[PDB]
């Protein structure tokens, strides 16, 4: 019921992943931020990859077909469901549930909007143990994203 | 900024899945309501079915072993995935699926003071239960039963 609730974006272009330094705390984290009130967790996701990097995106939502058309006789809707759901206590600096989507693009070429990190780069699932600035925890939502979308 | 975020729990026991009457409309619903402030969606289910049905739960909860571990070691923690995410009434309701031992309910005042337990069978032949919810129900039970 308040807003303590962000979303992540971990974007799969052919056999890499993407990831942009926070800046004001020196370390990778796949796209993403708060949730604007009124809006769905997915379209946020949507919006941070077109905000920090200039990306249209396509979200991996395998449809449960039986859920989702008996919802919209319900005058309800079946939305996409986050891969894995994190509390996050860093990064906004406030305790927050953060909601884990992956996700594909088409190309690596990247232009995030003003005032978001201009750092991004793509990693390949060998550039795995090799940086020493990602966490362990991204380090293995962005190989599951590849092993998911190749 | 309040959200105005709601759970559903779905509650298995043994063969038969749980359900309150809302009176008011009719139609039987699933366990839930709106989370608090400064409340997890999971911990909103744990508190539900203990006010609206006097029960103690255990959430469908399938570990991701590697990111559990990893989360540890990032100072973050793996919660509880909902099942489901849906929009409907317009907010979003996070719905989760769970277990419970005994089919002895209780529900505080304050609260549907209808409660029925259903197999497949009960399901089908209910006459009060709208389709989206027969679906989660049934996957409920196919999950946990």
């Amino acid at each position: 019921l308040n807003r303590h609730f962000t979303v992540s974006v971990f974007i799969v272009c052919k056999d890499k992943v993407l990831l942009h330094l926070h800046k004001k705390a020196k370390k990778m984290l796949p796209l993403g931020g708060h949730i604007e009130v009124n809006e769905l967790p997915e379209e946020a996701c949507i919006r941070e990859a077109k905000e920090e990097a200039g990306l249209n995106v396509t979200l991996y939502n395998p449809i449960d077909i039986n859920l989702k058309k008996s919802c919209d006789l319900s005058g309800e809707k079946l939305l996409i469901n986050p891969i894995h759901t994190i509390l996050g206590d860093v990064s906004p600096n406030h305790s927050h549930i953060d909601f884990v989507y992956y996700a594909t693009t088409t190309s690596f070429e990247t232009s995030p909007e003003i005032g978001e990190s201009k750092i991004l780069k793509w990693y390949s699932k060998e550039d795995l143990k090799n940086a020493h600035n990602i966490q362990e925890n991204i380090l293995v939502m962005a190989t599951e994203a590849l092993d998911l979308l190749e």
